[PDB]
DNA sequence: CGATCACGTA
DNA sequence: CGTACGTGATCGC
């Protein structure tokens, strides 16, 4: 039983509501919005946005901050109303957020499946409703007026217990003081976007276009005749079917083409080497030079990322349209990549602020290891002093491959790969991955001590924590089977390390935007990619920025190892290096 | 169309 | 058998 508004009245501005602000279109960015429901204590409104939004009453309301809303997935609500020139203020539960903190597995994506999770059923699924994929449409308004009142009214039901299970886990400031808040920051981030320099990126895609040309033109004649390099299955019939060469690894299809199995073919065929560098060259031109091309809006001429903050069973942020925490790096080719990438304004620059080894410094103090504090309170390189100790010698007897195999260690606890993925990493026998692996644990008994009790704690308890409570729910951690269950154990130790790092940052933003407004700078926040923090401001602030944005990051939390933080600005973002 | 699969980037 | 997102091909439709 519901109000189809024609007109908006007083008693849908109640203090507060639960409030529905349908954006349908997967990316919200300068998106429709196609209705709006509002329930309250007065009842339950169907509004049209052409009314409601036009409406000064209702939008000061929006704007109101003590007109406290409830909300799912506020930030597309806030977003979409941002590009008409509306704020959205007094977001104080938002069902998504308060989902996602309660169970990440669950992967909750609309009110149905949060809904559920209290027994709550007396509202459809949004695929349900709009269709999926090319059916995919908005209903005539009876059929979705329904759908937005039944959305409004579960969030309206849903608060209090997703509130009080929330407080039962001490996660409720988690809620309250981090990820609504950093919601806000983020939606500020995707509206503002970042400049793309269109003439560069199209200038190195014809570079590409080149270079791509006249590799393929040397890989036909190597394979005497003429195919579909892209296809695995076409190259793997050149490779290992025509050229005999060895197959030293089968995919559950056929043969496997990977990189790391064509470095080892290699020597016996020059089309190797070749197919390896169209597969770096076309990996650029498709994914990142004509991938972020796609998704440059013309009228602005910036990318828009949506940043997806209910996804990862971590805490870490993720992104789409465009991804930009995979825009490469490692590789000088690639890297220039970043190049495209300028400040929105003339006479501003890219700044960005970086977490030096901010895993392994949160083990350090999770596990309290004294040897991992003592090397990081010296601001040792680490992977070094960890050869160091692995290997039992002095620093000057540290050679290159020990230090790589140490770092290959060191990597192999910052993401949680196994034991068995040590020895495919350092190409060894396991027996020589395990082997090393006591060796760590012998210089580092504190990791080890860690490792095993938060394994324990995790089948005690069903889950693990983070420095912020954060949990990450492990029932696979009692399975007879042993590939799931090492899973499980691996994400019993990588989770803490690797959500806690996520706390950090997402405090460190929230912490960095206060201080920014404080300072009455301009700087803006653009980007949160892995680790990193990147700005863009004027010139005239790099040397405020300098000071700060180091500081605020490095105070984020209190460890009991320092943070460190190195910093970097420039014209681009390749150049803040 | 759409879903599976193999590849790769960070 | 790390956290992801995106591209291409293939194959059923
Ligand atoms: N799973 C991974 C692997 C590597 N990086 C690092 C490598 C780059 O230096 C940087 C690029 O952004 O992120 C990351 O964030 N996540």
């Amino acid at each position: 039983a519901f109000t189809l508004a024609d007109r908006v009245t007083e008693e849908m501005l109640a203090d507060k509501a639960a409030l529905v602000v349908e954006v349908v279109e997967e990316n919200y960015h300068d998106a429709p919005i196609v209705g709006i429901a509002v329930v309250n204590e007065h009842g339950r409104f169907f509004l049209r946005p052409e009314t409601a939004l036009a409406d000064p009453q209702f939008v000061a309301w929006l704007g109101d901050e003590t007109k406290k809303k409830s909300m799912f997935d506020s930030k597309r609500a806030a977003v979409a109303l941002k590009w008409k020139g509306i704020e959205l203020c007094g977001v104080s539960f938002d069902l998504l957020l308060a989902a996602y903190l309660l169970d990440p597995a669950q992967g909750v994506d609309d009110v149905a499946a949060a809904a559920k999770m209290k027994q709550y059923e007396a509202v459809r699924p949004d695929e349900a409703v709009y269709g999926k994929g090319a059916k995919r449409a908005v209903p005539d308004e009876p059929v979705l007026a329904e759908h937005l009142v039944r959305k409004a009214a579960a969030i309206w039901a849903l608060e209090r217990p997703f509130l009080d299970e929330l407080r039962r886990n001490e996660q409720d400031r988690l809620l309250v003081e981090l990820e609504q808040p950093l919601s806000s920051i983020l939606a500020e981030m995707e509206f503002a976007g970042v400049k793309v320099d269109t003439k560069r990126l199209e200038q190195m895609g014809e570079e590409l276009a080149e270079q791509l040309r006249t590799v393929e033109q040397r890989i036909y004649e190597l394979a005497g005749q003429e195919f579909n390099i892209n296809s695995p299955k076409q190259l793997g019939v050149i490779l290992f079917e025509k050229l005999q060469l060895p197959v030293l690894k089968k995919t559950k299809t056929g043969y496997s083409t990977s990189a790391d199995v064509l470095e080892k073919l290699a020597p016996y065929h020059e089309i190797v080497e070749n197919i390896l560098h169209y597969r770096q060259l076309g990996k650029l031109q498709s994914t990142y030079i004509e991938g972020l091309l796609k998704v440059v809006r013309p009228d602005t001429k910036k990318v828009h990322t949506i940043f997806n903050q209910a996804l990862t069973q971590t805490g870490r942020l993720s992104s789409t349209e465009p991804n930009l925490q995979n825009i490469p790096i490692r590789l000088e080719e690639g890297r220039k990549i970043r190049q495209a990438f300028v400040p929105s304004e003339s006479d501003w620059l890219i700044f960005a602020a970086d977490y030096s080894q901010i895993e392994l410094r949160v083990l350090a103090h999770i596990a309290e290891d004294d040897n991992l504090m003592e090397a990081f309170r010296r601001d040792l390189d680490i992977h070094t002093k960890t050869a160091m100790d692995i290997f039992q010698v002095s620093e000057d007897e540290v050679t290159p491959n020990m230090r790589r195999q140490a770092k290959a260690v060191n990597f192999g606890i910052v993401y949680g790969i196994s034991d068995y993925g040590l020895a495919q990493n350092l190409n060894i026998s396991r027996k020589e991955a395990a082997e090393f692996i006591e060796r760590y644990f012998e210089s580092f008994p504190g990791v080890k001590r860690y490792m095993e009790n938060i394994v324990q704690e995790a089948k005690q308890k069903g889950y693990v924590t983070t420095l912020l409570h954060r949990r990450r729910y492990l029932p696979d951690i009692t399975s007879r089977n042993f590939n799931v269950r090492s899973f499980a154990e691996r994400m019993a130790m990588n989770t803490p390390i690797q959500g806690s790092a996520a706390d950090i940052i997402k405090k460190a933003m929230i912490d960095l935007n206060a201080r920014l407004k404080e300072e009455r700078l301009q700087a803006r926040l653009l980007l949160q990619v892995h680790d990193e923090l990147i700005l863009e401001a004027p010139k005239e602030e790099m040397e405020r920025l300098c000071r700060l944005v180091p500081e605020v990051m490095e105070q984020a939390v209190t460890l009991r190892v320092p943070l460190k933080v190195d910093y970097h600005y420039g014209s681009t973002w390749y150049d803040a290096k």
